Protein backbone atom coordinates (compact mmCIF):
# COMPACT_ATOMS: atom_id res chain seq x y z
CA UNK A 1 0.00 0.00 0.00
CA UNK A 2 1.03 3.64 -0.22
CA UNK A 3 0.29 4.32 3.30
CA UNK A 4 3.16 1.78 4.45
CA UNK A 5 5.32 3.28 2.48
CA UNK A 6 4.59 6.44 3.31
CA UNK A 7 5.23 5.24 7.06
CA UNK A 8 8.66 3.73 6.07
CA UNK A 9 9.59 7.04 4.84
CA UNK A 10 8.87 8.53 8.11
CA UNK A 11 10.68 5.75 9.95
CA UNK A 12 13.68 5.93 7.67
CA UNK A 13 13.82 9.93 8.39
CA UNK A 14 13.50 9.36 12.27
CA UNK A 15 16.29 6.71 11.69
CA UNK A 16 18.24 9.03 9.75
CA UNK A 17 17.46 11.96 12.64
CA UNK A 18 18.87 9.37 15.11
CA UNK A 19 21.93 8.80 13.46
CA UNK A 20 22.56 12.04 13.83
CA UNK A 21 22.07 12.06 17.16
CA UNK A 22 24.26 9.41 18.46
CA UNK A 23 26.58 10.79 16.13
CA UNK A 24 26.44 13.76 18.50
CA UNK A 25 26.17 12.01 21.58
CA UNK A 26 28.75 9.83 20.81
CA UNK A 27 31.28 12.81 19.97
CA UNK A 28 30.75 14.01 24.01
CA UNK A 29 32.46 10.38 24.12
CA UNK A 30 35.85 11.00 23.08
CA UNK A 31 37.44 8.43 25.85
CA UNK A 32 35.06 5.75 24.46
CA UNK A 33 34.37 4.73 27.33
CA UNK A 34 30.93 4.10 25.91
CA UNK A 35 31.89 2.63 22.64
CA UNK A 36 31.60 -1.48 23.20
CA UNK A 37 29.83 -3.60 25.55
CA UNK A 38 31.43 -3.75 28.34
CA UNK A 39 34.01 -6.57 28.49
CA UNK A 40 33.17 -9.81 30.67
CA UNK A 41 36.77 -11.14 30.29
CA UNK A 42 37.40 -7.54 31.95
CA UNK A 43 34.83 -7.28 33.78
CA UNK A 44 33.71 -10.69 35.10
CA UNK A 45 30.77 -9.86 37.13
CA UNK A 46 29.98 -6.88 34.94
CA UNK A 47 26.00 -9.10 34.10
CA UNK A 48 25.69 -9.74 38.20
CA UNK A 49 24.94 -6.09 38.57
CA UNK A 50 24.11 -4.94 35.97
CA UNK A 51 20.72 -6.74 34.09
CA UNK A 52 20.55 -4.89 31.02
CA UNK A 53 23.54 -3.82 29.25
CA UNK A 54 24.13 -1.21 26.53
CA UNK A 55 26.68 0.67 24.54
CA UNK A 56 26.55 3.11 21.63
CA UNK A 57 27.94 0.19 19.26
CA UNK A 58 24.81 -2.00 20.06
CA UNK A 59 22.52 1.52 19.67
CA UNK A 60 24.39 1.80 16.37
CA UNK A 61 22.91 -1.90 15.10
CA UNK A 62 19.39 -1.52 16.38
CA UNK A 63 19.99 2.45 14.72
CA UNK A 64 20.55 0.53 11.35
CA UNK A 65 17.68 -2.41 11.83
CA UNK A 66 15.20 0.47 12.02
CA UNK A 67 14.78 -0.26 15.77
CA UNK A 68 13.45 2.81 17.07
CA UNK A 69 9.64 3.62 16.06
CA UNK A 70 10.37 6.76 18.25
CA UNK A 71 12.95 9.09 20.24
CA UNK A 72 11.32 7.97 23.58
CA UNK A 73 12.67 4.46 22.26
CA UNK A 74 16.43 5.98 21.78
CA UNK A 75 16.49 8.04 24.64
CA UNK A 76 15.59 4.98 27.02
CA UNK A 77 18.86 3.42 25.61
CA UNK A 78 20.84 6.24 26.23
CA UNK A 79 19.95 6.39 29.66
CA UNK A 80 21.08 2.89 30.08
CA UNK A 81 24.25 3.58 29.02
CA UNK A 82 24.73 6.33 31.66
CA UNK A 83 22.50 4.99 34.42
CA UNK A 84 24.46 0.99 34.50
CA UNK A 85 27.44 2.65 34.72
CA UNK A 86 26.43 5.33 37.33
CA UNK A 87 25.59 2.05 39.75
CA UNK A 88 28.65 0.00 38.87
CA UNK A 89 31.09 2.81 39.32
CA UNK A 90 32.01 4.76 42.45
CA UNK A 91 31.40 8.20 42.13
CA UNK A 92 34.83 9.47 42.26
CA UNK A 93 36.35 7.05 39.57
CA UNK A 94 36.62 8.12 35.94
CA UNK A 95 34.04 5.75 34.96
CA UNK A 96 30.98 7.47 36.44
CA UNK A 97 32.61 11.49 36.29
CA UNK A 98 32.57 10.19 32.17
CA UNK A 99 28.70 9.12 32.51
CA UNK A 100 28.07 12.18 34.40
CA UNK A 101 29.41 14.59 31.90
CA UNK A 102 28.05 12.33 29.14
CA UNK A 103 24.33 12.93 30.70
CA UNK A 104 24.62 16.95 31.17
CA UNK A 105 26.67 17.40 27.79
CA UNK A 106 23.93 14.90 25.80
CA UNK A 107 20.79 16.74 27.31
CA UNK A 108 21.39 19.83 24.67
CA UNK A 109 21.17 17.66 21.90
CA UNK A 110 17.90 15.53 22.91
CA UNK A 111 16.54 18.77 23.84
CA UNK A 112 16.83 19.59 20.39
CA UNK A 113 16.61 16.37 18.75
CA UNK A 114 12.69 16.66 20.98
CA UNK A 115 11.87 19.40 19.34
CA UNK A 116 12.81 18.27 15.80
CA UNK A 117 11.15 15.08 15.79
CA UNK A 118 8.08 16.80 17.14
CA UNK A 119 8.36 19.37 14.40
CA UNK A 120 8.70 17.53 11.47
CA UNK A 121 6.35 15.25 13.11
CA UNK A 122 8.07 12.09 12.48
CA UNK A 123 6.49 10.05 14.88
C1 LIG B 1 31.32 1.88 31.14
N1 LIG B 1 32.44 1.05 31.55
C2 LIG B 1 32.53 0.57 32.79
O1 LIG B 1 31.65 0.77 33.63
C3 LIG B 1 33.75 -0.21 33.18
C4 LIG B 1 34.04 -0.44 34.55
N2 LIG B 1 35.12 -1.11 34.90
C5 LIG B 1 35.98 -1.62 33.97
C6 LIG B 1 37.12 -2.34 34.37
C7 LIG B 1 37.97 -2.83 33.43
C8 LIG B 1 37.73 -2.64 32.06
C9 LIG B 1 36.63 -1.94 31.64
C10 LIG B 1 35.73 -1.42 32.60
C11 LIG B 1 34.59 -0.68 32.21
NA1 LIG C 1 27.32 2.15 42.87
Amino acid sequence: SMEQVAMELRLTELTRLLRSVLDQLQDKDPARIFAQPVSLKEVPDYLDHIKHPMDFATMRKRLEAQGYKNLHEFEEDFDLIIDNCMKYNARDTVFYRAAVRLRDQGGVVLRQARREVDSIGLE
